[PDB]
């Protein structure tokens, strides 16, 4: 069959290192790569293909209770110990993330179907804006 | 209102890359955590929330037609542009990607119930193989 329409799943991926390595694709990438599971979305018309790959990652959770002081490990950026504290200012609710960077913080809120987070440390903020799904 | 429940698609991410260098993160880690989407899963009841915020690596979406060489610029992994041509070998989707690297290509096609890609650099081949979703 000519036909390879479909949302595929890897289920192996062999030597993508000597692959990636033959690109000269730095070991940092590649350390990451050689162990992700990619899924690949083909929509192909006739001769006309369209694809897009994708790879989950990293997962981490959080859970806190607003008001109550907890230890956080930041494995999934930094891996710093923090105490992180979160309280409801108004309707948004905001997290100060207390250790050895100094103003290092969050700020989480709704308005309709979108979520709003703007995460501070130092003189650096960044903004991030969900959908719900 | 307070209520954050929900899964949470991100659509947006504005300086996270000076926020990361805030953090120290080092450069290698940034030029890959700026390309990562999240899907963030709040389950809240009242002051008490649990979180779970995973991440993605997505790539840039291809339109290729058989037959027709396109420039393709290789984001997800060397970083080059590459003259890719893709033809029909009997059932074998084959490209040929002209560039600075000699024998650089690919090959894709179905065999059972399974996709498979087999990719070439120089004397480097990776094995992929895909389940169908």
């Amino acid at each position: 069959t000519r036909d390879q329409n479909g949302t595929w799943e890897m289920e192996s991926n062999e030597n993508f290192e000597g692959y990636m390595k033959a690109l000269d694709i730095d070991f940092a990438t590649r350390k990451i790569a050689v162990r992700l599971t990619q899924t690949k979305v083909i929509d192909q018309d006739g001769d006309n293909f369209k694809t897009k790959t994708t790879s989950t990652f990293r997962n981490w959770d959080v859970d806190f209770t607003v008001g109550v002081e907890f230890d956080e490990y930041t494995k999934s950026l930094d891996n710093r110990h923090v105490k992180a504290l979160v309280t409801w200012e108004g309707d948004v609710l905001v997290c100060v993330q207390k250790g050895e960077k100094e103003n290092r913080g969050w700020k989480q809120w709704i308005e309709g179907d979108k979520l709003y987070l703007e995460l501070t440390c130092g003189d650096q903020v960044c903004r991030q804006v969900f959908k719900k799904k």
